[PDB]
Protein backbone atom coordinates (compact mmCIF):
# COMPACT_ATOMS: atom_id res chain seq x y z
CA UNK A 1 0.00 0.00 0.00
CA UNK A 2 1.34 3.69 -0.67
CA UNK A 3 0.11 6.94 0.56
CA UNK A 4 -2.89 9.02 -0.06
CA UNK A 5 -3.03 12.70 0.31
CA UNK A 6 -5.86 15.43 0.44
CA UNK A 7 -5.53 19.14 0.17
CA UNK A 8 -7.84 21.07 2.67
CA UNK A 9 -7.40 25.30 2.71
CA UNK A 10 -8.70 28.13 4.77
CA UNK A 11 -10.88 29.16 3.71
CA UNK A 12 -11.96 26.13 2.44
CA UNK A 13 -12.11 25.20 -1.10
CA UNK A 14 -14.32 21.79 -2.55
CA UNK A 15 -14.45 20.49 0.80
CA UNK A 16 -17.44 20.40 3.74
CA UNK A 17 -15.22 21.27 7.02
CA UNK A 18 -12.64 23.84 7.50
CA UNK A 19 -9.46 22.93 8.53
CA UNK A 20 -9.76 23.48 12.35
CA UNK A 21 -13.58 21.42 12.15
CA UNK A 22 -10.84 18.69 11.14
CA UNK A 23 -8.33 19.16 13.82
CA UNK A 24 -11.40 18.92 15.81
CA UNK A 25 -12.50 15.79 14.06
CA UNK A 26 -9.34 14.12 14.32
CA UNK A 27 -9.03 14.49 17.64
CA UNK A 28 -12.43 13.06 18.48
CA UNK A 29 -11.59 10.02 16.70
CA UNK A 30 -8.37 9.22 18.32
CA UNK A 31 -8.69 5.73 19.91
CA UNK A 32 -5.23 5.21 21.22
CA UNK A 33 -2.39 8.27 20.72
CA UNK A 34 -2.13 12.03 19.87
CA UNK A 35 1.74 13.01 18.77
CA UNK A 36 1.52 16.43 18.26
CA UNK A 37 3.92 18.97 17.66
CA UNK A 38 3.37 22.87 17.23
CA UNK A 39 4.78 26.34 17.01
CA UNK A 40 2.11 28.37 19.18
CA UNK A 41 -0.25 26.87 20.78
CA UNK A 42 -2.93 29.15 22.29
CA UNK A 43 -6.99 28.02 20.45
CA UNK A 44 -8.81 26.67 23.51
CA UNK A 45 -11.33 24.85 21.41
CA UNK A 46 -8.66 22.67 20.15
CA UNK A 47 -7.27 22.72 23.58
CA UNK A 48 -10.25 21.24 25.24
CA UNK A 49 -10.64 18.44 22.95
CA UNK A 50 -7.19 17.39 23.46
CA UNK A 51 -8.27 17.15 27.42
CA UNK A 52 -11.44 15.50 26.51
CA UNK A 53 -9.70 12.79 24.59
CA UNK A 54 -7.15 12.60 27.21
CA UNK A 55 -10.03 12.03 29.68
CA UNK A 56 -11.43 9.07 27.75
CA UNK A 57 -8.02 7.42 28.20
CA UNK A 58 -5.98 8.59 24.92
CA UNK A 59 -2.32 9.42 25.25
CA UNK A 60 -1.12 12.93 24.41
CA UNK A 61 2.64 14.08 23.79
CA UNK A 62 3.17 17.49 22.43
CA UNK A 63 6.18 18.85 21.53
CA UNK A 64 6.20 22.82 21.38
CA UNK A 65 8.62 25.46 20.19
CA UNK A 66 10.60 26.37 23.12
CA UNK A 67 10.67 30.13 22.41
CA UNK A 68 6.94 30.47 22.64
CA UNK A 69 6.03 27.51 25.35
CA UNK A 70 4.88 30.75 27.46
CA UNK A 71 1.58 31.03 25.16
CA UNK A 72 0.82 27.90 25.64
CA UNK A 73 1.41 27.68 29.54
CA UNK A 74 -0.77 31.05 30.05
CA UNK A 75 -3.95 29.88 28.10
CA UNK A 76 -4.10 26.39 30.47
CA UNK A 77 -3.88 28.82 33.05
CA UNK A 78 -6.55 30.80 31.87
CA UNK A 79 -8.41 28.01 31.09
CA UNK A 80 -7.79 26.62 34.81
CA UNK A 81 -6.43 23.44 33.34
CA UNK A 82 -3.06 22.64 34.14
CA UNK A 83 -1.00 20.15 31.80
CA UNK A 84 0.94 18.89 34.56
CA UNK A 85 -1.72 17.69 36.35
CA UNK A 86 -3.39 15.69 33.21
CA UNK A 87 -2.07 12.25 33.84
CA UNK A 88 -2.76 11.04 29.55
CA UNK A 89 -0.58 14.72 28.52
CA UNK A 90 2.97 14.86 28.21
CA UNK A 91 4.53 18.35 27.13
CA UNK A 92 7.93 18.49 26.05
CA UNK A 93 9.77 21.77 24.02
CA UNK A 94 12.29 22.01 21.40
CA UNK A 95 14.35 24.25 20.19
CA UNK A 96 16.69 24.78 17.44
CA UNK A 97 20.61 26.61 17.82
CA UNK A 98 20.82 30.06 18.95
CA UNK A 99 23.00 33.02 18.06
CA UNK A 100 18.76 35.23 18.53
CA UNK A 101 16.65 32.30 19.39
CA UNK A 102 16.80 29.17 16.84
CA UNK A 103 13.01 27.66 16.70
CA UNK A 104 11.69 24.84 16.20
CA UNK A 105 9.62 25.62 12.79
CA UNK A 106 7.51 21.91 12.47
CA UNK A 107 4.17 21.51 13.53
CA UNK A 108 1.68 18.57 12.47
CA UNK A 109 -1.01 16.12 14.39
CA UNK A 110 -0.59 12.34 14.39
CA UNK A 111 -3.39 10.26 15.23
CA UNK A 112 -3.07 6.87 16.24
CA UNK A 113 -0.14 6.71 13.92
CA UNK A 114 -2.58 6.12 11.24
CA UNK A 115 -3.57 9.57 9.99
CA UNK A 116 -1.11 12.73 9.78
CA UNK A 117 -2.39 16.29 8.90
CA UNK A 118 0.59 18.65 7.77
CA UNK A 119 0.93 21.78 6.54
CA UNK A 120 0.48 25.73 7.71
CA UNK A 121 -2.00 25.82 10.13
CA UNK A 122 -1.02 26.82 13.80
CA UNK A 123 -3.32 26.21 16.39
CA UNK A 124 -4.49 29.91 17.14
CA UNK A 125 -7.68 32.00 16.99
CA UNK A 126 -5.73 33.94 13.87
CA UNK A 127 -5.42 31.04 11.87
CA UNK A 128 -8.96 30.68 12.06
CA UNK A 129 -10.05 34.31 11.55
CA UNK A 130 -7.37 35.98 9.62
CA UNK A 131 -4.81 33.54 8.11
CA UNK A 132 -4.54 31.91 4.49
CA UNK A 133 -3.24 28.57 4.95
CA UNK A 134 -3.67 24.72 3.71
CA UNK A 135 -2.84 21.31 4.83
CA UNK A 136 -2.65 18.11 3.51
CA UNK A 137 -4.47 15.20 5.34
CA UNK A 138 -1.83 12.21 4.95
CA UNK A 139 -2.33 8.14 5.36
CA UNK A 140 -0.60 5.14 4.19
CA UNK A 141 3.04 4.88 3.97
CA UNK A 142 4.64 8.05 4.60
CA UNK A 143 2.54 8.07 8.09
CA UNK A 144 6.05 5.66 9.02
CA UNK A 145 7.92 8.17 8.33
CA UNK A 146 6.86 11.23 10.39
CA UNK A 147 5.86 8.76 13.29
CA UNK A 148 10.01 8.10 13.19
CA UNK A 149 10.49 12.35 12.63
CA UNK A 150 7.96 12.36 15.99
CA UNK A 151 10.21 10.22 17.99
CA UNK A 152 13.58 11.97 16.65
CA UNK A 153 12.18 15.14 18.12
CA UNK A 154 10.84 13.74 21.49
CA UNK A 155 14.41 12.57 21.96
CA UNK A 156 15.72 15.85 21.33
CA UNK A 157 12.63 17.43 23.53
CA UNK A 158 13.53 19.29 27.60
CA UNK A 159 11.03 19.39 30.17
CA UNK A 160 9.98 22.77 30.58
CA UNK A 161 11.48 24.83 33.21
CA UNK A 162 8.54 25.46 34.57
CA UNK A 163 7.90 22.02 35.56
CA UNK A 164 9.22 20.51 38.24
CA UNK B 1 0.84 7.74 -12.95
CA UNK B 2 0.52 8.58 -8.39
CA UNK B 3 2.48 10.96 -6.67
CA UNK B 4 6.45 10.48 -4.98
CA UNK B 5 7.60 12.09 -1.92
CA UNK B 6 10.68 12.36 0.06
CA UNK B 7 11.15 14.13 3.00
CA UNK B 8 14.23 16.50 3.53
CA UNK B 9 15.47 18.03 6.95
CA UNK B 10 17.33 20.74 8.30
CA UNK B 11 19.73 19.51 10.03
CA UNK B 12 20.02 16.74 7.24
CA UNK B 13 19.10 13.38 8.36
CA UNK B 14 20.29 10.35 5.29
CA UNK B 15 19.98 12.46 2.56
CA UNK B 16 23.50 14.26 1.26
CA UNK B 17 22.09 17.79 0.37
CA UNK B 18 20.58 20.44 2.65
CA UNK B 19 17.59 21.65 2.01
CA UNK B 20 19.24 25.11 1.07
CA UNK B 21 21.15 23.65 -1.70
CA UNK B 22 18.44 21.53 -2.79
CA UNK B 23 16.57 25.13 -3.00
CA UNK B 24 19.53 26.20 -5.32
CA UNK B 25 19.48 23.03 -7.65
CA UNK B 26 16.17 22.96 -8.37
CA UNK B 27 16.27 26.37 -9.55
CA UNK B 28 19.31 25.29 -11.49
CA UNK B 29 17.49 22.74 -13.19
CA UNK B 30 14.44 24.81 -13.96
CA UNK B 31 14.10 25.10 -17.79
CA UNK B 32 10.69 27.12 -18.10
CA UNK B 33 9.39 28.32 -15.25
CA UNK B 34 9.60 29.03 -11.42
CA UNK B 35 6.19 29.41 -9.37
CA UNK B 36 7.29 30.78 -5.82
CA UNK B 37 4.80 31.21 -2.96
CA UNK B 38 6.95 32.70 0.18
CA UNK B 39 6.14 34.20 3.71
CA UNK B 40 9.44 36.03 3.79
CA UNK B 41 12.12 36.39 1.33
CA UNK B 42 15.47 37.75 1.97
CA UNK B 43 17.88 34.96 1.48
CA UNK B 44 20.50 36.45 -1.04
CA UNK B 45 21.80 33.36 -2.12
CA UNK B 46 18.65 31.76 -3.12
CA UNK B 47 17.45 35.69 -4.91
CA UNK B 48 20.91 35.34 -6.97
CA UNK B 49 19.84 31.82 -8.06
CA UNK B 50 15.97 32.83 -9.08
CA UNK B 51 17.29 36.12 -11.22
CA UNK B 52 20.19 33.97 -12.91
CA UNK B 53 17.35 31.44 -13.82
CA UNK B 54 15.33 34.57 -15.00
CA UNK B 55 18.70 35.69 -17.09
CA UNK B 56 18.55 32.09 -18.90
CA UNK B 57 14.81 32.48 -20.13
CA UNK B 58 12.75 31.29 -17.12
CA UNK B 59 9.78 32.36 -16.34
CA UNK B 60 9.63 33.49 -12.59
CA UNK B 61 6.20 34.22 -10.67
CA UNK B 62 6.87 35.05 -6.96
CA UNK B 63 3.75 35.61 -4.93
CA UNK B 64 5.09 36.97 -1.44
CA UNK B 65 3.05 37.50 2.11
CA UNK B 66 1.53 41.47 1.78
CA UNK B 67 2.87 42.10 5.60
CA UNK B 68 6.52 41.22 4.96
CA UNK B 69 6.99 42.05 1.56
CA UNK B 70 9.41 45.01 2.60
CA UNK B 71 12.65 42.96 3.80
CA UNK B 72 11.91 41.85 0.45
CA UNK B 73 12.26 44.62 -0.96
CA UNK B 74 15.09 45.66 1.17
CA UNK B 75 17.03 42.59 -0.07
CA UNK B 76 17.08 43.28 -3.41
CA UNK B 77 17.86 47.22 -3.00
CA UNK B 78 21.12 46.15 -0.68
CA UNK B 79 21.62 43.73 -3.52
CA UNK B 80 21.31 46.67 -6.07
CA UNK B 81 18.96 44.27 -8.36
CA UNK B 82 15.85 45.77 -8.61
CA UNK B 83 13.15 43.09 -9.50
CA UNK B 84 10.99 45.69 -11.33
CA UNK B 85 13.46 45.85 -13.64
CA UNK B 86 13.78 42.31 -14.48
CA UNK B 87 11.92 41.33 -17.91
CA UNK B 88 11.46 37.38 -16.59
CA UNK B 89 10.52 38.00 -13.10
CA UNK B 90 6.77 39.14 -11.85
CA UNK B 91 6.23 39.90 -8.01
CA UNK B 92 3.06 39.98 -6.60
CA UNK B 93 1.50 40.33 -2.50
CA UNK B 94 -1.11 38.13 -1.01
CA UNK B 95 -2.61 39.04 1.96
CA UNK B 96 -5.01 37.35 4.04
CA UNK B 97 -8.11 38.80 6.35
CA UNK B 98 -7.22 41.86 9.12
CA UNK B 99 -8.85 42.79 12.37
CA UNK B 100 -4.22 42.99 13.02
CA UNK B 101 -2.75 42.10 10.13
CA UNK B 102 -4.03 38.62 8.64
CA UNK B 103 -1.25 37.08 6.26
CA UNK B 104 -0.64 34.20 3.43
CA UNK B 105 0.57 31.87 5.91
CA UNK B 106 1.31 29.23 2.72
CA UNK B 107 4.68 28.67 0.94
CA UNK B 108 6.06 26.14 -1.82
CA UNK B 109 8.40 26.48 -4.86
CA UNK B 110 7.05 24.65 -8.28
CA UNK B 111 9.43 24.04 -10.88
CA UNK B 112 8.54 23.49 -14.52
CA UNK B 113 5.13 22.50 -13.47
CA UNK B 114 7.20 19.18 -12.03
CA UNK B 115 8.71 19.43 -8.69
CA UNK B 116 7.37 20.78 -5.29
CA UNK B 117 9.07 21.61 -2.06
CA UNK B 118 6.55 22.29 0.28
CA UNK B 119 7.43 22.51 4.27
CA UNK B 120 8.44 25.13 6.94
CA UNK B 121 11.55 26.05 5.24
CA UNK B 122 11.40 30.63 5.10
CA UNK B 123 14.07 31.27 2.69
CA UNK B 124 15.83 33.41 5.24
CA UNK B 125 19.49 33.50 6.68
CA UNK B 126 17.76 31.68 10.19
CA UNK B 127 15.96 28.71 8.47
CA UNK B 128 19.92 27.82 7.32
CA UNK B 129 21.31 28.55 10.79
CA UNK B 130 19.32 28.24 13.12
CA UNK B 131 16.15 26.76 12.87
CA UNK B 132 14.79 23.19 12.64
CA UNK B 133 12.48 22.33 9.66
CA UNK B 134 11.91 19.78 7.27
CA UNK B 135 9.92 19.33 3.95
CA UNK B 136 8.81 17.56 0.74
CA UNK B 137 9.92 16.86 -2.38
CA UNK B 138 6.74 15.99 -4.50
CA UNK B 139 6.43 14.99 -8.00
CA UNK B 140 3.13 12.92 -10.56
CA UNK B 141 -0.08 13.79 -9.82
CA UNK B 142 -0.07 15.95 -6.39
CA UNK B 143 2.30 18.74 -8.57
CA UNK B 144 -1.10 19.29 -10.57
CA UNK B 145 -2.98 20.46 -7.00
CA UNK B 146 -0.27 22.39 -6.28
CA UNK B 147 -0.24 24.34 -9.78
CA UNK B 148 -3.71 25.12 -9.53
CA UNK B 149 -3.21 26.57 -5.95
CA UNK B 150 -0.25 28.73 -7.65
CA UNK B 151 -3.03 29.99 -9.83
CA UNK B 152 -5.66 30.51 -7.26
CA UNK B 153 -3.22 32.64 -4.94
CA UNK B 154 -2.32 34.57 -8.11
CA UNK B 155 -5.77 35.47 -8.95
CA UNK B 156 -6.11 36.97 -5.39
CA UNK B 157 -2.75 38.50 -5.72
CA UNK B 158 -2.43 42.60 -5.59
CA UNK B 159 0.74 45.15 -7.71
CA UNK B 160 2.70 46.03 -4.88
CA UNK B 161 2.71 49.62 -3.59
CA UNK B 162 6.01 50.81 -4.64
CA UNK B 163 5.73 49.35 -8.26
CA UNK B 164 4.19 51.58 -11.04
C1 LIG C 1 4.77 22.49 8.57
N1 LIG C 1 4.58 23.41 7.42
C2 LIG C 1 4.30 22.88 6.16
C3 LIG C 1 4.11 23.67 5.08
C4 LIG C 1 4.17 25.09 5.17
C5 LIG C 1 4.46 25.66 6.37
O1 LIG C 1 4.57 27.02 6.37
C6 LIG C 1 4.67 24.83 7.61
O2 LIG C 1 4.90 25.28 8.75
Amino acid sequence: GGTHIDLLFHPPRAHLLTIKETIRKMIKEARKVIALVMDIFTDVDIFKEIVEASTRGVSVYILLDESNFNHFLNMTEKQGCSVQRLRNIRVRTVKGQDYFHGKMEQKFLLVDCQKVMYGSYSYMWSFEKAHLSMVQIITGQLVESFDEEFRTLYARSCVPSSFA
